């Protein structure tokens, strides 16, 4: 172990209680997510880990987690970089609805096998929908080059938009001895960590990283862990997320 | 006129209120300090004034300023840059010293001779100081490049040290379009007004921005305005301002 990554999910969204999918919907961070980063900034001042440079998305839920750990562990003079790289998954079409509305109008099984799965994508966002002009048309996404704009992804599409982020810009602060935090989403977290373990699109369904919990990776200099991911917290907090 | 600039200077500190030499001393925004950015948010948000990147301090009082000003537009999305080059003003062996104590150490005539004086610097900050290690040796300095970090400063030294950053890093962003804000301090905002407007050392030293009220520039081809400031906000504000 030569480097240490610390990455940390953002707390729940006021669309999370609705069960409804945010996705590239901008959503505000809800009460109980606003506690949990201050948690989480908790636990890394009390662990006295000292960062170099942030990395986080577009999606305001994703920034104020990090401006809340930056305030809470007197960091807010940090660089921070943005990305749109880093935004949860672009859930198209059904981005706005809730668990109801999504079967109402997709089908229940339909449903499932798109839950289930990690390369076939939700319905695309197209003009008609609610949120295309302030997803679709914002204007945060007008450097994308054509092409780059989702209509909708699966799993494996957000994670292939994320990774060249990691790649080009993140992995190459960590080897000139940077100490990096990563404040995002589960999904494009998850995009991380597959390609940290090497892990089968099954395996990485199958993870649901904690939220508001820092998250700790021990790296060789390769950016190989040396060992499992750890979580930062009081004791019965990182009881739970180890379950 | 060809492009919008917008500066702010942050709102009163917990030190203003104790008359109490901040400089590079990393003092909080009081309550009033906090409402006074939330007050010039909601005018930057009133007149549909749209950013592209963000320019502020390594102070967490301008940060702080910033980030209620991105938050209060919907604006939190945008880059931010941050450097030591739009710092307050350091005032060496001042630091931490309020009026009465500043005199008793120092005389009653020198410490005018200095309130006075664009090119005559404050005192040195010593290792001596109580200051010393959490201002020279805090590692938010250590990638200045030796001599690069000062003891003390005249207003010269602070105009001296924050027009490069004007130079090289803003001003080609305005020139490639991009509409810029910059959240800073009074002495730091000074230099790139005094270079904006050609004006005298005296002239600068008489000019006391206001605080958390946005500052809007209009400048041509050349970065050159075209028209006197103004600032943005509510008629009373606006009119006291004006003053
Ligand atoms: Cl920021």
């Amino acid at each position: 172990a030569t480097h240490r990554l610390v990455m940390v999910r953002h707390g729940e969204s006021t669309w999370n209680q609705e069960n409804r999918f945010c996705g590239w919907f901008d959503a505000e961070l809800s009460e109980k997510g606003a506690e949990e980063a201050k948690r989480g900034a908790v636990a890394i001042k009390d662990a006295k880990m000292e960062f170099d440079i942030c990395y986080t998305s577009v999606l305001k839920r994703a920034i104020r987690t990090l401006w809340t750990i930056l305030d809470g562990t007197d960091q807010m003079w940090l660089p921070v970089v943005r990305t749109w790289r880093l935004n949860e998954r672009h859930y198209g079409g059904l981005t706005g609805l809730n668990k109801a509305e999504t079967a109402a109008k997709h089908g229940e099984e339909q449903v499932k096998i798109w839950r289930r799965s990690f390369d076939i994508p939700p319905p695309p966002m197209d003009e008609k929908h609610p949120y295309y002009t302030s997803i679709s048309k914002e204007r945060r996404y007008a450097g994308l080059k054509p092409g780059e704009l989702p209509t909708c992804e699966s799993l494996k599409d957000t994670i292939a938009r994320a990774l060249p982020f990691w790649n080009e810009e993140i992995a190459p602060q960590i080897k000139a001895g940077k100490r990096v935090l990563i404040a995002a989403h589960g999904n494009s977290l998850r995009g991380i960590v597959k390609h940290l373990e090497g892990m089968s699109d099954q395996a990485i369904m199958e993870l649901n990283l904690p939220t508001g919990i820092p998250i700790v990776y021990e790296l060789d200099q390769a950016l190989k862990p040396t060992k499992p991911m750890r979580f930062l917290g009081d004791e019965e907090t990182v009881r739970k997320a180890m379950e």
